[PDB]
């Protein structure tokens, strides 16, 4: 029946320093950024507001420094049994992509009711 957006969250993907012994490849980390939401459900905008957390691990000082807005890894929480499809030229969610603009997306309810959501990200430096 429910065909909503309750959550926006980011991460920040990367190559850490560190190589896999056996095949030579640099091993990749993921770093959560701190948010805010803003769930608009009548106007079906579902905005963040991220900012870039302390350094710590391998999320170096300089790793700080590469957090972009043009390479950011976005995902979403929708409404329970709810499906989300990116539309027109949306980026998939759960995959480093260009988030300088907002995109927009069908949610499907588990009764099958559409809803057209338009995400907005923005990244506090
Ligand atoms: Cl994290």
């Amino acid at each position: 029946e429910e065909a909503e957006i309750t959550k926006v969250g980011a991460y920040h993907r990367f190559y850490s320093g560190d190589k896999d012994a056996i095949t030579g490849e640099n091993i990749v980390a993921e770093k959560e950024l701190d948010r805010t939401n803003n769930i608009d459900s009548e106007h079906g905008v579902a905005t963040a507001v991220f900012t870039i957390p302390a350094a710590g691990g391998k999320f170096t000082e300089a790793e700080r420094a590469k957090v972009s807005l043009s390479n950011l890894v976005v995902y979403v929480n929708v409404s329970t049994a709810a499906r989300v499809t990116p539309l027109d030229g949306s980026p998939k969610f759960g995959v480093p992509a260009d988030w300088t603009r907002e995109h927009k997306y069908s949610v499907m309810a588990a009764d099958g009711t559409k809803k057209i959501w338009t995400v907005k990200v923005t990244l506090n430096k």
